[PDB]
């Protein structure tokens, strides 16, 4: 009544609700209570160790070391010509890395480790220089990003071109920006953030926001370039410090955090204090609505019903922001001098409120031992100190720790997929990935759009590559890679390649997302590695356990279907590639496979029909890129005229669910079109074939 094609894209749309039912960070933190065990300590993480450059990578990890970048003799050479001011960087919107010397900027790319572009005109030294998105209808449009530099005698723009050299990175132009100097005030500024809109905040070493404006003209009411305070919050109004201490008793500010889905700034202050900003209607005002100290931050956690004071005196040294796509209540990670993450709601009263809700401690695992220890587990609340728990325990050698959601503990909702990162050096800046890398986007790294299955990993590890990161040190840069499920995985059934091994997939995967990885790598690695693949084939086969088996493999082409079902030619081109290796491995697997030769009275039987209508729908889903593929071997605008315009937007609608699973009557009147236009030469027959290989 209903055909295979339909029927099967009937299960990969539930398969996609399925993953697409992922528990919200709300909800996986259950942050309706905001209890004591609302925060999540160590006593369910554990710190797998195995030392600085062991030979051996960790097969669990969530992140990998990748490269690294030795120093350039030039940047030395001058910067060890730096007389009194060095600050270091990196810029990851761009792939390029800095470093401060006492007058002047020179910008290289760490990824080539290339010619230092070189800017020297500033007659002062800058505090930071700081990486923006560029105002619209300034610049040129090749500006893809702004540099900002404060100086004690003014503050500068340089307009930035990054177009790829000799894609592998952007090979970066400046442009000349000649009139944009001016002091912000007498204040020191330390702290840069940009919106996607562009607009730019700026804090420094007093509790003041700055926004800097720039223009051509210099003005009797306005300075050649400007800056406007938006921090109105000391007003003077009780007896903090207006007449007793003198202006604001050192408000120290130290790291800004935008929040562009509610128009958010996150501020933490030498002190901790933090404050949330809204970016009024106007879209050039700013009105603080909450100022809110460290001393109110904790307050919240004594007033959790744990004890605070015994966990202070504690200080919050990062801040990280939490997107209203990443949770709807909680609006912030905040990071203590004890490594202590910090989740944070705000919430108007008509936000006018901020509650502290939940804490992720750092492990309860003391990464002493190098050498593998065995691993322990406590229910009960298990806490540790700053003394082990800040990740710079030592003063000479920083500890890189990394953690991401465990997108498989649904039953789990606060477990984590767990490492240690060691290094050598004096970490300086890491690039958050939710701060700077997602900079374009509204969105951070994202599975959904909205907060039920905004962290699955596991699920678009197919539609986006892993998320690399960078790390500044003092010496280079060191590139480490987010691990993704079948990353991990893979090198776990690289584990037993030299065990009872699958059980772990197991219990980790529930049979059904060890399944899915399994068949992923075996379909999607045979091109790449033959043995590995191979191994998931025969593991797939003996331990694919409806089954778990063929709820993977739903798995597998929803995840495929993700960006599509409800595109760049490189990504339908993978996911036809996709599709046709996993038809491959079914069709080169008949006797393999289970399914494709002739439970065993009915269920083999069931599974072959399941394999039957999988299989139909993947060589539909071919048919249809092939076809697509000939809509760029067809033609819209010509066909604006002549062909029933009407039937013309019919034409268009081309993609939607009818492109996978309905109708391609449509597609016979795109023949038609072919058919009359033939703009193309020694193609007509051939798409026409295409078609009957494709509706036939």
């Amino acid at each position: 009544l209903q055909e295979a094609l339909e029927n099967a894209g009937r299960l990969i749309d539930r398969q996609l609700q399925e993953d697409r039912m992922y528990p919200d960070l709300s909800e996986l933190l259950m942050v309706s209570a905001p209890n004591n065990p609302t925060v999540s300590g160590m006593s369910d993480m554990d710190y797998p160790l195995q030392g600085p450059g062991l030979l051996s990578v960790p097969n669990l990890p969530e992140i990998s070391s990748i490269r690294r970048v030795p120093l350039p003799p030039e940047l030395v050479e001058q910067f060890g010509h730096m007389q009194c001011n060095c600050m270091m960087g990196v810029f990851p919107p761009i792939s390029r890395a800095w470093l401060t010397i006492d007058s002047d900027i020179f910008m290289w790319n760490y990824e080539d480790g290339g010619d230092l572009a070189y800017f020297d005109g500033l007659s002062e030294t800058i505090l930071a220089v700081g990486l923006v998105k560029p105002k619209a209808g300034i610049f040129q449009p090749h500006v893809r990003h702004l540099l900002v530099l404060a100086t004690p005698v003014d503050i500068v723009i340089l307009g930035l071109s990054y177009a790829n050299l000799q894609s592998l990175s952007g090979g970066m132009q400046l442009l000349p920006d000649p009139l944009y100097s001016l002091p912000t005030d007498n204040t020191y500024l330390l702290t840069i953030t940009s919106t996607d809109n562009g607009r730019i905040f700026l804090a420094g070493k007093d509790g003041c926001l700055y926004e800097v404006a720039y223009q051509a003209e210099a003005g009797w009411f306005s300075q050649r370039c400007r800056k406007i305070n938006h921090s109105k919050s000391s007003l003077s109004f009780l007896v903090p410090s207006l007449l007793q201490f003198t202006f604001s008793e050192d408000d120290p500010i130290l790291q800004i955090a935008i929040d562009n889905s509610r128009n958010i700034l996150y501020t933490r202050s030498e002190k901790g204090v933090i404050q949330v900003y809204d970016l009024g209607q106007d879209g050039q005002g700013m009105s603080r609505v909450a100022s809110v100290s460290q001393n109110a931050i904790v307050s919240a956690a004594g007033n959790i019903a744990r004890t605070i004071d015994r966990s202070v005196f504690k200080p919050i040294v990062q801040i990280a922001v939490i997107e209203n796509s990443e949770s709807l209540d909680c609006q912030l990670l905040a990071v203590t001098h004890a490594g202590v993450r910090l989740y944070f709601s705000t919430c108007p009263f008509r936000p006018n409120t901020l509650t502290l809700v939940h804490v992720r401690l750092p492990p309860g695992f003391s990464a002493s031992s190098t050498v593998e220890k065995p691993s322990k587990v406590h229910r009960a609340l298990y806490s540790k100190g700053i003394l082990l728990m800040a990740a710079s325990e030592n003063e000479d050698n920083d500890i890189l720790w990394c953690v991401n959601h465990d997108t498989f503990p649904f039953q789990k909702p606060m477990m984590e997929t767990q490492m240690t990162a060691g290094v050598d050096g004096h970490s300086w800046a890491l690039s958050a990935i939710d701060e700077l890398k997602v900079d374009k986007i509204i969105t951070p790294l994202n599975k959904d759009h909205i907060p039920i299955t905004d962290s699955p990993v596991v699920v678009q590890q197919h539609m986006l590559p892993p998320k690399k990161f960078v790390l500044l040190s003092a010496q280079g840069s060191l590139m480490f890679h987010k691990l993704r499920p079948v990353d991990q995985l893979r090198h776990l059934l690289v584990s037993n390649v030299g065990g009872e091994e699958i059980e772990r997939f197991f219990k980790l995967h529930q049979e059904d997302q060890a399944c899915a990885t399994c068949l992923i790598l075996a379909c999607s690695t045979a091109a790449c590695d033959r043995e590995v693949s191979a191994w998931a084939t025969r593991a797939f086969f003996r331990y694919g356990g409806y089954s778990g088996k063929h709820n993977g493999i739903c798995i597998y082409f929803s995840r495929i279907m993700g960006n599509i079902w409800d595109v760049p030619c490189q990504l339908l081109e993978s996911v036809l590639q996709e599709l046709k290796g996993l038809q491959e491995f079914l069709d080169r697997n008949s006797q393999f496979a289970g399914g494709p030769l002739g439970k065993f009275h009915e269920a083999q039987l069931s599974e072959k029909i399941s394999l039957q209508a999988i299989q139909q729908l993947v060589r539909k889903s071919y048919q249809a890129l092939a076809l697509w593929k000939l809509l760029c071997e067809h033609q819209f605008t010509i066909i604006v005229a002549e062909l029933q315009k009407e039937l013309q937007e019919q034409l268009k609608i081309t993609t939607f669910k009818d492109l996978v699973i309905r109708d391609k009557e449509l597609t016979g009147a795109l023949i038609a079109s072919l058919i009359n236009c033939y703009i193309r030469d020694n193609a007509a027959v051939d798409g026409i074939s295409l078609h009957l290989q494709d509706i036939c």
